[PDB]
């Protein structure tokens, strides 16, 4: 037990004690930071936890927030493991940290994990955010917080006090305020935050990047494969408005907003959950009912807006991408689209998935697209189809808004580091045409090949290493290189980036330049007219 | 003899000339119409009547009243296109060049068309001499000169006093002596091949989809043009706008009748000293009277009609040069000229799309600096020059001249598509231009065999294998004789490359860039 009774403005905590092959760590999980938003607090923002007597058992893991559960292929290891993975609940507010066993002499730098999940799903308590690793390998503390998704999150009635938007957001704040006011009784330095997440969690990290009160709140932040200003990352007042009215549409209620709250209040998750996916507006992917909504209090303005208008002098961030960003999402409703086959798709096909894959946009902007991601001597091959449909939603939704949010920061005055991932899973689930899908860089920077239960390469294990080493050295000091191949600034002039894989580092020029002005330079004058 | 020939106007007397590898005939400045002159201004020609005697042939005639280029004066560059001889709208005449002696038996016949936008050009030009290449593959060569500029393209359509297209019927009407007398002169009337460069090619573009012009060539070679392009035709009511406001330049009151009778008795320079102030905007590549959309002549736009596949499936041998746009944006591009590298800005650049593709909206050439800026890299002031070079020589020449080679390839038709890549040792356009528009010309008419000029041994190796690509394809409809030169189909878009090295085949002319302008910007357009 030494180490593993702790003293937090909450309380006493009790631990429990992981082990991996570099050694032990003490990790506290289910860590309550809030009051249970239940009841008569379902969309309102969270309270502090107030002190619990004595000692509160932090040797497992909590409920998990009431969530759709993915069933497109029930069994598969590709989808389950992002899957619930606890009862689901709305008494969910805790959080996880882990501490080097003992604890580092001096203060030492805190990573914090926000998870992804399209801000519909996900936990901390998933198998891949294990953190043992990470902090038995470079001495880092880490801590992940549950926050509240789908309506419970997200669900918008702009203007009330009793709905009034980004309350998961809100979640995560208040647990990197449980960070500054206790992570030093765990050895951990408040004065060295690293936010880093993660699609839906990334994009969470922009919002904190940009919302004024939790900027004294973190240090450095690290967004991979998202940005706050991606198409599926936010929603106007009135789109939020309109979602909100059409969940209570279709769970019963009848048609001021303290009635239709109320009346959404007295509904069973389950309920909500049922119908969260009807009240978008086209059958889609890469789109999401309740995310974050422009409110102008947590964002003051759209996140373009905050991030043109934004100064950032001695700001360090590291952001990426993977491969083939776009790949995943194709399964999901694209037709000619599975993991079972090759999915060489038809002409037909591809020129359907555009209206999918982007969906509320002209006919003449899906001529556009169609038009730029199309080989004219080849437009009938297959194989080429399929890939330039994977690139039209990887480019749209995660790559160009990456390489926009990075140029941006670059010359409003951030240091930036930027990567591609391009390495395969030797244990990769999803066919070898999905390539490096979105999702599959994470267990690498958790260190998850170090884990003897499972079975990656020699090769995987020192590529781990590398990427925890490129990421901790990234957090102690805002540069994730050392002494003994450089990972060079991401600059607005020369637009350098890296290629992460078993290889040494490649440094190249430009994320996808061309591509990237047609999303970001060309499709918004075309839309606006 | 060898010398006199009787064809049906009546017996010509010509010229012996003399090459390197032997003689020839020439029979220049032979009347095939009535001179166009007084009331005949703006009508179809009519043909020459019977002189009686002897009509001397030795000798070039006059040219058609056209415009002189004034860019560069004394610059050999752009004075090799002027007017070499006296103007005057007596300028129906053509020019048949044959072997000494003539050949055997019934030779192939190559007809020239020569451009210059339909505003200018002669047959007289140094450069479209027929001499080596008919000595040099025993061909038939015959050159026409036809109307430019008002004279041959003014229209009021609807009207009999000024039809429109009658630069391109004095071209039929010498087509139809070609029928009827080549064959005094050793030439065989069942083997004519028709080819042109730029505005002339175009012009043998429309001779391919025009019903009038039917049986009078057998195969067709357009360099550096296509009828379907957009400064090639202009529809009636853009010709009604330009002759009226011709008719206003000039001095006429604002029925159709008293118009062209008022603009028939202003002399020819009053008209051709207002012709570029008709356009609708200053602009590079567009020309004021040109082709118009007729519904005789040209029964709809060529590309309706191309699109339709309304035209003879004849063999065709088409092509382009590797630097098309550079020529024309020393017209009026900003922070162009002959005289530097043409370091352009990029505020340079922006104002050059308006200047190069001219009259579209706003949303267009947004689409069009997209396409044509690599993004890494938008500053670079060689980039931006050789990026508007594109632009302007794209969607002039380039991708016109794929889409009429894609629609004749579906309907059937034989083609062969090449890109020419080689710089003239003595070409007077600095680098930066490289391989500009007209400069295969000379190549193809053997010019390099004059022991006069400095042409290196191997340009004259490279002319000799041209002309026989040439002059093969006149004979058979293939250019090759026992490394293939391959047809050009719809799937597979095959191509050739010609300069000093062997042929090099490759793949679909600039489809990524001909997809935008083909497909995606006419949609666009047609939304607003």
């Amino acid at each position: 037990d030494a180490e593993l009774l702790v003293t937090t403005r909450g309380g006493r905590l009790r631990g429990i004690r992981l082990t991996t092959p570099g050694g032990p760590v003490s990790a506290f999980l289910g860590i309550p930071f809030a009051e249970p938003p239940v009841g008569p607090r379902r969309f309102r923002p969270p309270e502090p936890k107030q002190p619990w007597s004595g000692v509160w058992d932090a040797t497992t893991f909590q409920n998990v927030c009431y969530q759709y559960v993915d069933t497109l292929y029930p069994g598969f290891e590709g989808t389950e493991m992002w899957n619930p993975n606890r009862n689901l609940s709305e008494d969910c507010l805790y959080l996880n940290v882990w501490t080097p066993y003992p604890r580092p002499k001096n203060p030492a730098p805190v990573m914090v994990w926000i998870y992804g999940g399209g801000f519909y799903s996900g936990s901390s308590s998933l198998d891949v955010y294990d953190g043992r690793f990470l902090v038995r390998t470079e001495r880092v503390v880490l801590v992940s917080m549950n926050y509240r998704v789908g309506a419970f999150g997200f669900l918008a009635l702009p203007g009330s006090r009793e709905a009034p938007g980004n309350v998961g957001l809100l979640d995560q704040r208040l647990a990197l305020q449980w960070v500054q006011e206790n992570i030093a009784a765990f050895g951990g330095d408040p004065t060295s935050v690293t936010l880093f997440g993660e699609s839906a969690g990334a994009a969470s990290v922009g919002m904190h990047l940009l919302s004024p009160p939790s900027r004294g709140l973190f240090h450095r932040a690290i967004l991979q494969s998202g940005a706050p200003n991606a198409p599926w990352a936010y929603v106007s007042r009135e789109e939020a408005r309109r979602r909100a009215l059409q969940l209570a549409k279709l769970v019963g209620c009848p048609p001021n907003d303290t009635e239709l709250v109320a009346c959404l209040r007295n509904r069973p998750p389950q309920e909500l959950v049922n119908h969260e996916w009807h009240v978008l507006p086209q059958e889609s992917v890469f789109r999401f009912s309740f995310v974050p909504v422009v409110d102008g209090d947590f964002l003051p303005d759209t996140p373009e807006a905050l991030i043109n208008n934004g100064d950032f002098k001695g700001l360090d961030v590291l952001v990426g991408v993977n491969k083939d960003e776009g790949s995943y999402f194709l399964v999901y409703g694209a037709p000619g689209f599975s993991k079972d086959n090759e999915s060489l798709i038809s002409r037909e096909e591809f020129l359907e998935g555009v209206r999918v894959g982007v969906p509320q946009v002209s006919d003449l902007a899906a001529e556009a697209i169609v038009l730029h991601y199309t080989d004219w001597l080849h437009p009938e091959d297959p194989a080429k189809n399929r890939d330039a449909l994977s690139d039209v939603v990887g480019d749209h939704n995660v790559i160009c808004p990456v390489a926009q949010f990075a140029q941006r920061y670059a010359a409003n005055g951030a240091r930036v580091y930027a990567y591609v991932f391009e390495h395969r899973s030797s244990t990769l689930p999803w066919p070898e045409w999905m390539g490096v899908p979105h999702g599959y860089e994470i267990e690498f920077i958790f260190g998850i090949p170090l884990d003897p239960s499972r079975n990656y390469t020699k090769e995987e294990k020192i590529f781990a290493r590398r990427l925890m080493r490129y990421w901790a050295n990234f957090a102690r000091t805002g540069d994730p290189n050392e002494p003994r191949p450089q990972w060079p600034p991401y600059t607005a002039d020369e637009q350098k980036y890296v290629s992460l894989d078993l290889r040494p580092l490649e440094v190249r020029r430009g994320l996808r330049a061309q591509a990237c002005a047609f999303w970001n330079r060309f499709l918004p004058k075309l839309l606006s007219a």
